């Protein structure tokens, strides 16, 4: 029974990536010829707003984003100072694959070209926080070797809401996340599973109180 | 807040792979010419047995076997009637790539396909209860997309302390995901990575 450094004001920025218009998706790349648009991600995003900025985390959105888009926005946030921040969440709703993500210009981010962005050799004032990725798909690792880290990823064809509304209950109480993905697992199947892999030390509670 | 059934004698089987002897592996695989034998992994075995037949598992130990070998006793627990057991455990100690395993001879398997065998399909009398995998190979998919499993790999200590910290807390009642990520710390200052698709918590009462 150790705990993370949950307490602080604000605890850190809670990363909300949201592509939906995959419109240069469907005309650069071919094999994307005829991909969906993401709508309704706004239900995901506003949920990931909510029940993140009431743990004391401050949303920094960013909608429709490319993969160079997507990486320089990480470049921010690798290279600020979190000393004064306890934890650094990023949370990623675009259409997946096996192991990357598609900006909305079609091409793709490997899972583990984004979370390897901070670790200790390279964020090292995040070093020893908690540094969380919460992704949702749609149609090598995913982390460093590298401890006080948590994917919980999955892949669509609603997890993001099962997990709010897990974030949202079980959190003041004193549930700690690894006890929340559990309940989320179970909470959606009855099987496009949700696939959480962690290297955390210790346990992460995001307290209410 | 649910809690895997564990109450069962015996809770499952416990099966321990234990590669020593790459003889072979240097025999005919030219690139790994030097691959050390494994010294020392009679230790994490006995750990692993003693920790787990304390904890009411049969334990089913296999040393030094090679791709097919490994291939062929998941094929027996595969088909097997698990029906009164509650719990499906495999630990593996040898050595391999990043997403490998290396048999006795060298040869490779990758850890999706063992993993696999245990689906709900392909094993239905072990549907909806935790299949759990340790794996310790010294230095894609890992699981598949189905509920209830635990995939406790560690790139290469580990064992080890996953044995000391389980002796020690789960008598407690603590979950494993408590017991992993306390074996993290012991072994924080390479990586264990604990993916895990388990609906209820999962612990092993000791009695
Ligand atoms: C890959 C491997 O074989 N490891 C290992 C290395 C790094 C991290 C985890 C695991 C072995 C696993 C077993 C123990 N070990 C040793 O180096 C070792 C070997 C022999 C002993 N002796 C000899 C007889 O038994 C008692 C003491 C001690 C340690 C790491």
């Amino acid at each position: 029974d150790k705990v993370y450094q949950m307490k602080s004001k604000p605890r850190g920025y809670c990363l909300i990536i949201n592509n939906h218009n995959f419109a240069k998706a469907r005309e650069k790349v071919p094999k994307l010829h005829s991909i969906r648009d993401r709508n309704g991600t706004h239900l995901d995003a506003g949920a990931l707003t909510t029940t993140f900025e009431e743990l004391h985390f401050e949303i920094k959105p960013h909608d429709d984003c490319t993969v160079e888009q997507i990486y320089e926005i990480l470049k921010i946030y690798q290279l600020m100072d979190h000393s004064n921040m306890d934890c650094f969440i990023c949370c990623i709703l675009s259409h997946g694959d096996k192991g990357i993500i598609y900006g909305t210009d079609g091409q793709e981010a490997p899972i583990y070209e984004l979370t390897s962005q901070f670790t200790g050799l390279k964020c090292p004032s995040l070093a020893g926080k908690p540094k969380v990725f919460f992704i949702q798909a749609c149609q090598t690792r995913y982390i460093p070797d590298e401890a006080d880290f948590l994917l919980g990823m999955a892949t669509v064809n609603w997890y993001i809401q099962s997990l709010c509304q897990s974030l949202r209950e079980r959190s003041p109480r004193g549930d700690d996340i690894l006890t929340i993905l559990t309940e989320v697992n179970y909470e959606v199947s009855n099987k496009q599973m949700p696939q959480p892999t962690f290297t955390l030390r210790k346990k992460l509670v995001f307290p209410s109180d």
